DNA sequence: GCTTCATCCTG
DNA sequence: CAGGAGAAGCC
């Protein structure tokens, strides 16, 4: 669950029950219990996402901050409904008519402004490849900054301190679709390659966002757990290797 | 960067 | 039933 699906959820979430008076708070945790009573009346005002990391705001200021990491899930359904599944449910936030439920994330907090502000992981995040702010020109400044441009590729694009939001499928499709190997620091690229790859950046995982789900060609994996298939551009066959600590998949054909 | 954490999936 | 699929740890 990257950027691209984490935005998607929170923008269900919030279709969801935003705005609508809290019904009934549960959390799993014994630190979170306290919050249950002081929440039920309040409304989430909205739904902030900082890359994978997801704000719920709600009307007193508080704000649960919530990463699923590898494992996390949300799901929205009718109110009262109980969804059939083994996963082990750690939020729930239940309206008149919707109610969104946690499952499964480990890593969840209630924060208050001033946590906000300083969150180790909020505070060391770079800029979000779905902000619309940010935009190619931006992001070739960065890639050039003394601070990133000796960078191997392989291990930047999962860095959040570069661009939040970016994980592992992104960081292969956006690579092949550059034909870039893993290994290239933005220093050595020429104006042509600096600027698809600035591009790519953005415009794969705002790609992802727009169309892997809700819609409105499409997007799909051209590299992504596809080693031993032929690439669709040049024919060669797909490998994979480990590059950062995660699967790297690339087409020795075309990425260079 | 390497290892550990943490939950669910998979060979 | 290992160990594969995004952090925090360890600072
Ligand atoms: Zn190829």
């Amino acid at each position: 669950p990257e950027g691209p699906e984490i935005r998607r959820a929170a923008d269900n979430l919030e279709a969801a029950i935003k705005g609508k008076p809290l019904t009934d708070v549960w959390f799993a945790f014994p630190q979170l219990k306290t919050y249950q009573s002081q929440l039920i009346g309040q409304h989430v005002t909205h739904v902030e996402t900082r890359g994978k990391a997801l704000l719920t705001h709600f009307s007193n200021d508080l704000t649960l901050y919530s990463h699923n990491q590898l494992y996390g899930v949300w799901r929205v359904v009718d109110t009262g409904e109980e969804p059939q599944t083994t996963r082990v449910l750690r939020v729930k936030l239940q309206t008149a008519d919707k109610t969104i439920l946690l499952y499964s994330a480990s890593d969840i907090e209630m924060l208050r402004p001033e946590q906000l502000t300083t969150h180790p992981f909020l505070q060391r995040v770079g800029p979000d490849v779905l902000d619309p702010n940010l935009t190619p020109e931006v992001v070739k400044e960065r890639l050039l900054s003394p601070r990133f441009r000796n960078r191997q590729f392989a291990g930047l694009l999962l860095d959040q301190a570069f661009l939040a939001g970016l994980g592992n499928y992104l960081r292969v499709e956006i690579l092949w679709q550059v034909g870039l190997t893993g290994n290239h620091k933005a220093k050595d690229l020429n104006a042509a390659q600096l600027d698809a790859l600035a591009h790519a950046l953005l415009e794969i995982p705002r790609f992802s966002y727009a169309t892997r789900g809700q819609v409105d060609a499409l997007f799909r994996f051209k590299v992504f757990h596809r080693d031993g298939e032929p690439c669709e551009r040049c024919g060669s066959i797909i490998e994979k290797t480990t590059l950062s600590s995660a699967p790297f998949y690339w087409c020795p054909g075309c990425q260079h």
